[PDB]
């Protein structure tokens, strides 16, 4: 009895978690900052642009200054978009193409609850737009992610209450957003990085409706 379904974008979508890490990655490490390996990226995983920014400079002992720190989240994003240019059709993840087929035939709701900037034109790029009813703009929520705002207002834009919605997600920070927001998660990747108290999946391919009936059918929500 869900109505609608919200979407993170990287790493659950397509594969442009891994580009924003290899980014991330190589950001910090031309400002010296060398503690961005993949156990650390789970820290960063949904987290804003700014926020991810100065996640990074935590690690070292002094401060850049405020012209620096915009520079550097500019200098990020600028690599990121070149990275991104080439993402086509072909690298939609398995299962997610023919969910939003399955959830538009089941007229259940599909909005973007993405924290990035850049989610537009990805869908763009991936021929995914015209599946979606609505996508939260990650700028005009007050608290980002692990905060519940952009899953709060990914359902309303689709007129159904978060508590009526299912939310996936591949990170920490989006897994609690989605918690907080009164959605029901059900996360892909390594139970490891994700939690044992919540359904997880190990690959997208999971994400099937035929599952997202099964898991809410048992308490959920
Ligand atoms: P999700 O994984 O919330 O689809 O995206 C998150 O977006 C932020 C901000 O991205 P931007 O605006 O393109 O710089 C990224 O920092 C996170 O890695 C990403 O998970
Ligand atoms: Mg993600």
């Amino acid at each position: 009895m869900f109505k609608a379904v919200l979407f993170d974008l990287d790493g659950v979508i397509t594969d442009t978690a891994e580009y924003h890490f290899r980014a991330w990655k190589a950001l910090a490490e031309e400002i010296g900052i060398n503690g961005v390996d993949r156990q650390f990226n789970e820290q960063l995983k949904g987290v804003s642009r700014e926020d991810s920014l100065q996640k990074i400079l935590d690690l070292a002992d002094k401060k850049v200054s405020a012209e620096e720190f915009k520079e550097l989240a500019k200098r990020k994003n600028d690599n990121y978009v070149k990275m991104i240019q080439d993402v086509s059709p072909a690298d939609v993840y398995p299962g997610i193409l023919q969910l939003l087929k399955d959830l538009r035939s089941n007229k259940i709701k599909i909005a973007l609850a993405s924290a990035s900037k850049n989610g537009p034109f990805l869908l763009e790029r991936m021929n995914l737009t015209g599946y979606f009813d609505a996508i939260a703009d990650p700028a005009e929520v007050a608290a980002s992610k692990p905060a519940p705002d952009i899953f709060i207002a990914a359902a309303h834009a689709v007129g159904v209450a978060p508590s009526e919605s299912i939310g996936l997600e591949d990170s920490q920070a989006g897994i609690q957003a989605i918690k907080d927001s009164g959605a029901l998660p059900i996360g892909v990747g390594r139970p490891e990085d994700l939690g044992d108290d919540i359904v997880i999946v190990p690959d997208t391919s999971h994400y099937t409706l035929e599952f997202l009936k099964e898991v809410w059918l048992q308490k959920q929500k």
